[PDB]
């Protein structure tokens, strides 16, 4: 089903990380083991991805950013940010505060953080 | 060298969980891939852990354990508890409240703890 | 990918310098060009970093050090020095004899050494 | 042969201060009545002025340091520190410990210390 | 103000030596540069010079002795040892053991000792 | 006179070893072929057996230590360190870092480390 | 309140020793009639205890090391050296020359030196 | 002789007081002139590095005398004295960012970081040692 | 009403420590202020303390213990444990481990533990 | 074989004190301890407590006195002063400058000074 110690959620297979990468370094780990830095693709899926961050407070990033074009969120498998994720935004965010191109889980939500800063992450493949 | 994500330290390729299993489950995960509930052999070593389990605020399995003969401490590999390690227990410990046979990272050193209680684990293997 | 003779590297592009400058001159010339002296985020980088100056024979700056404050490494992006890196130390470091308060490639492993010193250096930059 | 005051030897007159001022402002001092912080330029003149030292249990500034080049120690006259005098060196110096850049007399031999601290000197020229 | 090297102090320069002479030949040197040995008028004086030596560890002649009239103290000048100042006498002094009658600083009062020993001194004069 | 590939000094055969072993091993080895590791006992024999260091640039052992008592060096005959041989110690030699309590040539002088540290080593024997 | 001899100071009992140890052999001595080598504990105490060695002219022991991990300073009851405490090292202290694991009171403040070395030293504990 | 008033902390001919209550800024200013103390203005970076380990190992973040209230960009102590550039490596990583506008400084973790003067936080009192 | 800095309670004034002293060093400091290490009355003062330390989760002693007689708890005022407080112990305390004889605020509710250890207090008294 | 910190030669068991106290007060803390202020019976025990004073430079009164009879010394207990001993005095000792009638270890030999003054002393008894 999952490879070893992954965890297995609505068929597919998730591993939080536990050490921290910058944002591209995260990505071609998730490549080495052929998944993907988590494109959330429904409310349920982000619940239980929050929840992962939230229970062991740890800053996380998913494969979310707006680095092609300032202020134009995507995911990194190209699907655009759908105007029905906005609520998952912390107050105030994305602020791009000095430039914040990536999106990591922060708190009870999302918040946009400078992609050359190291954090952990989270890898996501269809189950078996 | 080592597996995907697993951490390299001097000749040995170490695992840290996600997930919390009693000590004995933990013991049995770690062999689902050829690798043991971490047994420290050098000082280094342990100060390597118990940095790694205190910085992801967690408390730790190691493989060790008075299991098999109350206040006698043995590691899963079969060697004894030297005496140049005592110095690792906390202040206090082991102290066997409720009767705790099995042991983990608690901060800045080693506590005895229930066995049967979830916690994160480590495993350890020799590298490539 | 990278810049005109530069090595790419795991996403990031490196260069080896030919010069020789103090620690401090070295970090204020990787900013010359939106570069850093490099710093150490994983296990594979740093072998591919050893084994670079290993084989030219030459001691060269990383960017890490305990300037402000002794016995407590950092890497010049403000990062800490992680448990596991620890064992890069050669044999017997930090040992700050005649005060060292600037990480090298020495050898197999690291040492700390005087950051007056002129030594080789290696700038990063992601690709 | 010497200013009021002053110790005759060989050719030679010495000012040893009774106040103490940091190593710079302990140059100038000297250049006041046309002197020079003490420059030693043979075994004898180390033996005569170790002692003037040692009497009096003074850590007392001499004309030598590597300011201008660490690990070089050069006298205030601009020569070089001869590898005969090496053995003047108290066990263990100069070790540079937090940055010492000047020269002293201490106990039976020298140390190195910290420029910006205040000590006795010696000042050095000429007989008449 | 005062002289190269000499300590000021209300009004006057005094100036400690850096060699040992007997009482006399204090006297006559402080003339050679037209001073005297230190003559104490104030309180403060007193407490300035009783520091002035007490830091430099060192026990230091002054212009008063008992030479002329055992049991009678005064000042080189001419002056007389006033009740005032004779607080300033250590625990137990003077004693004229072994016939002592010159006046030294020590620790943290006076002493009479023997006015042949050579012992540091101080001159005194008129500042600018 | 010497044995095979052994080096003729003043009376003596010198054998500079192909393996490193750490300093007690170093004295056993020397035993085995009834020598010593090298103690030396004249100015002379410094200077060759410093250069038989300084040629090949190789780290190595002699009879040398304060492991008995830390600052008070002995050679393993029994014979105390003259203060005229201190001028051997390279600069800031010997200093004890992390605790050296063994005597090595090293560049153009000594500088002491480790007793666990293998290293090259040489033994003295005398002539036939 | 204190037993025979020992000094009373703000509820606790100090025994100034007139032989010299070693660090180690100092803490043991102290345990002997149930004290502890000096942990200091407030502003008001390191005052009285800096004054009494001071005043005695003797070079003495605390209970204080960073044996465990050098720079990291720890009193022998475990507990770890307040922040604020940092003030009352001599200036440049602690230098580590040599390797110095051990604290002591040294003049106006504390010096770090080798623990090997025989000095006086203060058990502490509470009086009645 | 008592160099401090009770349970107050001495440090380097200063007295300092960490509260045990929360306080906005200015009410925390307030509150140190009630005991002729003042809300914490560091002067070395001696007293800088004391003062940040009592704040982090207390687990707390702590509101000190230094505030850009006056002139965005510009941080001056509550003494009238300006930010020595000596000082600005203490500045967290990425502060002072005035997110959601803050001109009030506090100690966070290892370094510095500009908050809401609103919010109350734990503070620090400072004033000289007795004549003693 | 209280001091300043106090916190008031129907009538009382309590001071919550930001020091860390063992018990008896504690007991004695309250006294410099005319309190008392904190004695509970109440079931609505024991919520209302519980919670101060519930918070700040700080392990916090209180005047209660069973120093004089083991086994038997009393206040530092005198007045026994009543039956009704008994309830505020957690699970398995007071279990005198190793011999704890001083009670303190722990989590939820109460544990006794270790005299000797340096932990935060509460003074009380009542409000003028 | 002898109390706590407390040294042994030959047979007894002497105590050094830390404090300083006037000749009869000195008698009275001896006494406390079933102990009697030092008095010399042999020239070894003599030269031994030379030392102790002699390194420490403190001043220590001894078991010896001539109130009751000027001139007349006799120790504590009675025994009058044997004439072998009186080879110990310093020169020109007694001189009773002042009137002094009690014996103290001074420099390298006694001396006689006022029995009011408070000094360091010693006490003496058999071991077992
Ligand atoms: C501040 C800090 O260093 N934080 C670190 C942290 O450090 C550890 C942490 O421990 C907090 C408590 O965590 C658990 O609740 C327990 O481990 C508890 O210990 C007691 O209870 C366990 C059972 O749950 C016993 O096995 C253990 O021996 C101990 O027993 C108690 O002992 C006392 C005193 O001897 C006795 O009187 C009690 O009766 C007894 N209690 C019971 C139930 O029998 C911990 O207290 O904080 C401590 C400092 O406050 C540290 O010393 C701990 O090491 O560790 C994490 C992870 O490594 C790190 O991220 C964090 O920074
Ligand atoms: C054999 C090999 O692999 N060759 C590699 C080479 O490897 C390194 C080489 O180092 C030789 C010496 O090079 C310089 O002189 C120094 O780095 C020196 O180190 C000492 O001195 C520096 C200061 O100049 C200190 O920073 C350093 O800690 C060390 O200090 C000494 O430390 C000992 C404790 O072990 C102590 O006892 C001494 O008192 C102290 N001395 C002083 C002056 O303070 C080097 O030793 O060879 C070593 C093996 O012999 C290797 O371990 C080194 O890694 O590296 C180059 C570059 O990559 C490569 O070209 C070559 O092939
Ligand atoms: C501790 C301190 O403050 N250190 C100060 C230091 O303090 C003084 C120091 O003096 C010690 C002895 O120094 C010399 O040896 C003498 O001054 C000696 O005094 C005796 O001998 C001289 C003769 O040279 C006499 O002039 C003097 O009166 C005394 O005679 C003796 O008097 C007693 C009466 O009580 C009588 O019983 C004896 O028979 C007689 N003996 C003789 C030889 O005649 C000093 O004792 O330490 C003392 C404490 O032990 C202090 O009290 C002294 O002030 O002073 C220096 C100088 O400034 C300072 O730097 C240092 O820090
Ligand atoms: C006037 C006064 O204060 N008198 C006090 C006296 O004060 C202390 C005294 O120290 C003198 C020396 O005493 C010992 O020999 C050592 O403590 C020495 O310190 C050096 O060496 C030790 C190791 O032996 C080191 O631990 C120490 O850090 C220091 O190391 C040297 O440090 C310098 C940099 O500062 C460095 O350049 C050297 O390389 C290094 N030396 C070595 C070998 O590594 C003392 O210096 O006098 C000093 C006057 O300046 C005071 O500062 C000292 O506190 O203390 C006594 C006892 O309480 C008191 O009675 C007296 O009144
Ligand atoms: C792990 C550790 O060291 N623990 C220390 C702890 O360290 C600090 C802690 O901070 C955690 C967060 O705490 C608060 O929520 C805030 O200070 C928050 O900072 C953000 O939010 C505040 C306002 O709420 C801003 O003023 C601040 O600038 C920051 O803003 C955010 O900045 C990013 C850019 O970096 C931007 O992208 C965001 O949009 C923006 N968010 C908002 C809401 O505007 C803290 O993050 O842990 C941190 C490490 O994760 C440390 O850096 C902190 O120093 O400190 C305590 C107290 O000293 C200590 O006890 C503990 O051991
Ligand atoms: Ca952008
Ligand atoms: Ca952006
Ligand atoms: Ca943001
Ligand atoms: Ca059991
Ligand atoms: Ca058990
Ligand atoms: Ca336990
Ligand atoms: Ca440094
Ligand atoms: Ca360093
Ligand atoms: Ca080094
Ligand atoms: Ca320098
Ligand atoms: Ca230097
Ligand atoms: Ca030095
Ligand atoms: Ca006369
Ligand atoms: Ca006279
Ligand atoms: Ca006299
Ligand atoms: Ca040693
Ligand atoms: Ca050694
Ligand atoms: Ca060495
Ligand atoms: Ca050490
Ligand atoms: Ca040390
Ligand atoms: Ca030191
Ligand atoms: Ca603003
Ligand atoms: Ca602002
Ligand atoms: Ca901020
Ligand atoms: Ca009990
Ligand atoms: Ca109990
Ligand atoms: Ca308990
Ligand atoms: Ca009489
Ligand atoms: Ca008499
Ligand atoms: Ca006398």
């Amino acid at each position: 089903p999952c490879p070893w110690e992954w965890t297995f959620f609505q068929g597919n297979c998730y591993f939080m990380s536990n050490s921290q990468r910058n944002w591209h370094d995260s990505i071609t780990a998730c490549k080495e083991v052929g998944a993907q830095l988590v494109v959330i693709k429904s409310a349920e899926e982000q619940n239980f991805l929050q929840l992962q961050s939230s229970r062991s407070n740890r800053f996380t990033w998913m494969g979310l950013s707006d680095l092609n074009q300032e202020g134009t969120w995507q995911w990194v498998d190209g699907s655009p940010l759908l105007p029905s994720f906005k609520q998952y935004w912390n107050r105030g965010e994305p602020n791009n505060v000095g430039e914040e191109d990536c999106a990591e889980f922060s708190g009870n939500g999302w918040n946009d953080d400078k992609c050359n800063l190291a954090k952990f992450w989270i890898c996501k493949k269809s189950a078996a």
